């Protein structure tokens, strides 16, 4: 994928968005901003120049999966990548998440290769 993609980052903690950012740093990605919820990010997004989400499910203010809805609900940015990447780990988490549009799922704790795969996954099945 192009090292240059930009990626908003999600998670109402810092210890995981330090952890994703350092992953993408490792991978080549150095675009790379946060943001503590999903009102944040909407704001962020909304300014544009973003290509990928990475985003946390529990989060106060607007959780994950109402910003991946939200997300997919904008016609400038329906088609936005969205990983979702969180300690939910119940199947009907899963459905209501791959249902609403999540591009991929990692649950909480991840390690590396997971996380890097599950990119890769995304990037092949976007043409990216
Ligand atoms: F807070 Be997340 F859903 F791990
Ligand atoms: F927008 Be969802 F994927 F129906
Ligand atoms: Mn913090
Ligand atoms: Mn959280």
């Amino acid at each position: 994928a192009d090292k240059e993609l930009k990626f908003l980052v999600v998670d109402d903690f810092s210890t995981m968005r330090r952890i994703v950012r350092n992953l993408l740093k490792e991978l080549g990605f150095n675009n790379v901003e946060e943001a503590e919820d999903g009102v944040d990010a909407l704001n962020k997004l909304q300014a544009g120049g973003y290509g990928f989400v990475i985003s946390d499910w529990n989060m106060p203010n607007m959780d994950g999966l109402e910003l991946l809805k939200t997300i997919r609900a904008d016609g400038a940015m329906s088609a936005l990548p969205v990983l979702m990447v969180t300690s939910e780990a119940k199947k009907e988490n899963i459905i209501a998440a791959a249902q609403a549009g999540a591009s991929g799922y990692v649950v909480k704790p991840f390690t590396a290769a997971t996380l890097e795969e599950k990119l890769n996954k995304i990037f092949e099945k976007l043409g990216m």
